[PDB]
């Protein structure tokens, strides 16, 4: 086996470079004569196995411009030798996290590429997916300003008639990105949990820095609170749940501030859509078809080459043993065999 530095054993992809977190690596393409990035994973908890297929299903099923594909996936002839998969993808130079640490966008770059978070969006709403963990780290970049969503690991089927919960219930995705929703009553299977995470994103993109940079749980909420102002009687008439409701009545009150205060130099147009992707209320939240049709997208809004998906998942994938989910993604890994 080839070690990179440790085994990593990948016939058709030759030279080698490593990067980070199993483990990943750039590498050469001797079929299509491009480097590439791969992906060593070991997953066989029964959590990394359900994260593992559901990301492996969603990824084979998806074709986008705008969503990161699988070219390649390498492993074992047999269940019995298969102890690693090796995930072939392609390489991309940088992601927006990368990126806003070190250069500023200018108006045209924050307007393409947010017109490119919301085509792929599009696709994957479409699919009745909910990524449930976008953020800068997972939009990935090539030098030409070509963007990809990645990371589908806490993806679900969307489930809006099953949303409902508890007050401050755990969740998993990142905190700066998280609905105000997910810290009251909702368990983040609606489409609006992504809408939400792309206006997040949108902020960031104008400053460079997160618009709601929470210390917990609850810090969040009140970051969230800070700038968008209390919620009105009528948002929370919409909360039923009585725990989340008194919390919210127990917090003083707060005028919102204006974005125009916030982003001084921003488009102004830029700031509406900020406007409508941030709304407190899920229910009033723009959807992603509305905001692709938004005036700050003008220049590339095209419904004709903004597609949909052809095979939308139906139902829940549900939970399963360990044996049987490594067995699960044995078989959806076999077209490339």
């Amino acid at each position: 086996a080839a070690a990179a530095a440790q085994v990593f054993d990948v016939p058709r992809y030759t030279n080698l470079s490593y990067i980070g977190e199993g483990m990943v690596c750039s590498a050469y393409d001797n079929l299509n004569k491009v480097r590439v990035a791969i992906k060593k994973i070991s997953p066989f908890h029964q959590t990394y196995c359900q994260r593992t297929l559901r990301e492996i299903k969603i990824l084979l099923r998806f074709r986008h411009e705008n969503i990161i594909g699988i070219n390649d996936i390498i492993r074992a002839p047999t269940i019995e030798q298969m102890k690693d998969v090796y995930i072939v993808q392609d390489l991309m130079e940088t992601d927006l996290y990368k990126l806003l640490k070190t250069q500023h966008l200018s108006n045209d770059h924050i307007c393409y590429f947010l017109y490119q978070i919301l085509r792929g969006l599009k696709y994957i709403h479409s699919a009745n997916v909910l990524h449930r963990d976008l953020k800068p780290s997972n939009l990935l970049l090539n030098t030409t300003c070509d963007l990809k969503i990645c990371d589908f690991g806490l993806a679900r089927v969307a489930d809006p008639d099953h949303d409902h919960t508890g007050f401050l219930t755990e969740y998993v995705a990142t905190r700066w990105y998280r609905a105000p929703e997910i810290m009251l009553n909702s368990k983040g299977y609606t489409k609006s949990i992504d809408i939400w995470s792309v206006g997040c994103i949108l902020a960031e993109m104008l400053s460079n820095r997160p618009i709601f940079p929470g210390t917990d749980h609850l810090d969040q909420l009140n970051h969230i609170l800070g700038i968008l102002g209390s919620p009105s009687q009528e948002d929370l008439n919409c909360i039923i749940n009585l725990k989340a409701r008194n919390y919210l009545l127990s917090l003083p009150h707060k005028n919102k501030v204006p974005w125009n205060r916030l982003f001084p130099n921003a488009d102004s147009k830029a700031l509406d859509l900020l406007d409508k992707m941030l709304t407190f209320n899920p229910h009033k939240r723009i959807e992603v078809e509305q905001a692709l049709a938004h005036p700050y997208l003008e220049q590339y809004y095209d419904p004709s080459d903004e597609p949909i998906a052809e095979a939308p998942f139906k139902f829940d994938m549900e939970l399963l043993p360990k044996e049987k989910l490594k067995e699960l993604i044995f078989e959806e890994t076999a077209r490339f065999q």
